[PDB]
């Protein structure tokens, strides 16, 4: 469908980090992946899109395989330019940090790529700009200002205006509300449902159990670099089978983010 | 003055590893031990602070003899326990391996025998925690995460806050950095550098010459269980005596640690 990642491995150095995962996102799909700190979630997602370099496994966008080729460190390399780009294109990211350009205001931010990266006219990637931006609720006022002049939380919603407006295949979402002020994570959690009952295919990485309970359609519990229990999240959240899932299940309850 | 060890003598059974050797570390001293594999460099490290057991000799810290008893099996044990214990306490030691408890965070990892074996408050541990973790470098997103999340870098790191937030008098080294990936090697070495410079007392063995040349105050050559040759680094490197000195410093060079 849209993008199947099989027997993903990763480490850094000689620290074996991702052990071996596989996901696969059809149209609509909404997969959240949780687990303690350290199970090697941002590793899982980073080597989707190449940030990191993955020791192991394939890479399919669109039934497309992305052709990878043993690089001089040991680790896989993207073998063509062209498939990397189309890449970074049909999947795009959002992280805990806001990643904007400092000199551009907002609009000029969720402008930017559609005009370099797509070739766009300027008319249609303002266009695109204020369908996305109205979208998150950042309005015309907002709009000429620059990032060090917004909230976290203005921010994450740029950020994820931003990556509609590449109109990509798959989004992805590491922690997006993880440094919001707790009072912010509400909002920006809704804006994530309001995306997936339109259809959009998702992965999200999260430590809120009510958005993965309550939004997701599948959910990956990633113990030590290994999908430990996946599946519905009224099973995985409401008949965890693995012990390991429900001591994360437990201890999850007290730990503080935030 | 800090740590003076008499005349030590160790066998394993019949066998005689350490064969009379004798070491004297003064505040701010940095002594390298040096030799061949099997010339007896951990034995003579682990009989500093009793995790095994002298057959002959003496350990006085700060001025004051620990003392000992012949046991039942011929080898010499500490007499009373609070001296044992005080010692584990004014003595550190950091290993090949890394020695963390499995079941506890960075964090907790480094704040457990503050607490346990000093009877610190939770938060005068946490306080020294913190500030030891700072200064290895594990900054506040790895400090929730568990031993099997991290690379051995990480975990030497880690081990080597938990020895320094005891506050002892001297810290001791077997060979930190000889499981480590080489590209991460320099790194913990300069870390021990750092300490150094700031005056803390160490005894280190290690296979790094860069470091036992650049960094100690004094460097022993070990040979068959005894000290062959020891002096000032720029003599015992720059002019070696004993032709096993010179023979173990070229065969050295080739011999691959990784
Ligand atoms: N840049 C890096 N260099 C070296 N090792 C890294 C790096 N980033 C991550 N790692 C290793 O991968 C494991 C960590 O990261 P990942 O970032 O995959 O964790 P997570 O499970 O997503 O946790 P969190 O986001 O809470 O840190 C770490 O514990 C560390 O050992
Ligand atoms: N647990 C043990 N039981 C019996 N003999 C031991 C034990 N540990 C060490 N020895 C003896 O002491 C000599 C070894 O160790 P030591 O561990 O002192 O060596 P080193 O000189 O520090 O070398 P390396 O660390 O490279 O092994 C060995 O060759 C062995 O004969
Ligand atoms: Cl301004
Ligand atoms: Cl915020
Ligand atoms: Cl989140
Ligand atoms: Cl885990
Ligand atoms: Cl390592
Ligand atoms: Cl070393």
């Amino acid at each position: 469908n849209k993008l199947h990642v099989i027997d993903l491995h990763k480490r850094y150095g000689g620290h074996e980090v991702l052990k071996g995962v596989s996901l696969q996102a059809r149209a609509g799909d909404v997969i959240s992946i949780i687990g303690s700190s350290g199970s090697g979630k941002s590793t899982f997602l980073r080597c989707i899109n190449f940030l990191e370099k993955p020791s192991e496994g394939a890479i399919i966008v669109n039934g497309q395989n992305i052709n990878l080729v043993r690089d001089k460190d040991g680790q896989l390399k993207v073998a063509d330019k062209n498939q990397l780009r189309l890449l970074r294109t049909r999947l795009t990211m959002v992280f805990q940090h806001f990643n904007l350009w400092s000199h551009m205001t907002v609009l000029e931010n969720v402008m930017e790529a559609p005009i370099q990266v797509l070739g766009l006219s300027k008319h249609d990637a303002r266009e695109r700009a204020l369908k996305y931006l109205a979208k998150v609720g950042i309005d015309e006022r907002a709009q000429g200002k620059y990032p060090v002049h917004l909230s976290g939380g203005q921010q994450q919603r740029v950020s994820i205006a931003r990556a509609l407006a590449m109109e990509p295949d798959v989004l992805l979402f590491d922690e997006p509300t993880s440094a919001l002020d707790p009072e912010l994570v509400g909002e920006v959690l809704r804006i994530m449902q309001q995306l997936a009952e339109e259809g959009k295919t998702m992965v999200v990485v999260t430590h809120e159990m009510g958005f993965a309970r309550h939004v997701s359609s599948h959910v990956i519990f990633l113990h030590q670099g290994k999908i430990e229990e996946e599946g519905d999240p009224e099973q995985v959240f409401g008949n965890p089978q693995s012990p390991r899932l429900q001591q994360f299940l437990k201890g999850s309850l007290k730990k503080l983010e935030h």
